[PDB]
């Protein structure tokens, strides 16, 4: 990984030691980036809802993951499931159960630093996995991106600044999350997010993530070319708010 500090250094050491999941996949790969493009063609707002318990950017929320996921199946373009253990109180078992209960695309949100975590994502039923430029070298990114593609997944490349966007372009990312939240400091900068969005070619599927809370900001971002919108805490507090974000 990269040289890191603070909680990101801790979570990378944890991920390096995380045991593998050793069962077989029991569902097809359902492409999230293609379903986003289909929603775009249907002029349906494409919302990626997240399930987590703890978060460095929120108070804990304890709710039933299956009631939540089955509700979101009716409205969301896909579901992100936070599986990191210490800072998100996530679990592979939770991802496994959600993936078995719904038929929309599932993104595994974790801090992927070794190929076995991609094996894990595949075997658990996730359709794609996040790769975070801030924690990986260019060599590691390209290797993990190629490894995920060899399973038929199109990884979800997470960027937060200009250096990250440069690396995402270098490595041939086709599916990019422009995250407004710096993971080291937890600060949000939407001006920087919009600058990055303006520098991404049209053929890349773009997801805006980070402090999205209002229908009007979705519409503004869609006008700038963003294809889909990620929303965590707001929907974890009140799932039914997604109906307003779409309608
Ligand atoms: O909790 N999440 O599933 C989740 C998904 C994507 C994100 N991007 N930035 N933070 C994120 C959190």
């Amino acid at each position: 990984p990269r040289y890191l500090k603070g909680w990101l250094k801790d979570v990378v050491q944890l991920s390096l030691r995380r045991p593998s999941f050793r069962a077989s996949r029991q569902r097809p790969i359902i492409s999230l980036n293609e379903r986003i493009l289909e929603f775009n063609k249907r002029n349906i707002t494409a919302i990626i809802a997240a399930y987590r318990r703890k978060s460095p950017s929120g108070l804990d929320v304890e709710r039933d993951p299956i009631e939540y996921s089955k509700f979101m199946e009716r409205y969301a373009v896909g579901l992100a499931v936070a599986t990191e253990e210490k800072y998100f109180n996530g679990s592979y078992e939770t991802l496994r159960k959600i993936a078995s209960s719904v038929s929309i695309p599932i993104l595994m949100w974790d801090f992927i630093v070794k190929e076995s975590q991609i094996d894990d994502a595949y075997n658990l039923g996730a359709d794609t996995v996040a790769l975070i430029v801030k924690i990986l070298t260019e060599r590691e990114l390209e290797s993990l991106l190629e490894y995920a593609r060899s399973y038929g997944m199109e990884p979800y490349i997470v960027i937060n600044d200009e250096n990250d966007l440069d690396i995402a372009l270098r490595i041939g990312a086709r599916f990019i999350e422009i995250c407004s939240r710096d993971l080291e400091t937890l600060e949000i900068n939407k001006e920087n997010q919009r600058k990055l969005i303006s520098m991404i070619p049209s053929n890349v599927v773009k997801v805006a993530w980070g402090g999205i809370s209002e229908r009007n900001e979705i519409e503004e971002l869609r006008k700038l070319g963003v294809n889909a919108f990620g929303i965590g805490s707001s929907l974890l507090r009140n799932p039914e708010k997604i109906k307003e974000f779409i309608l």
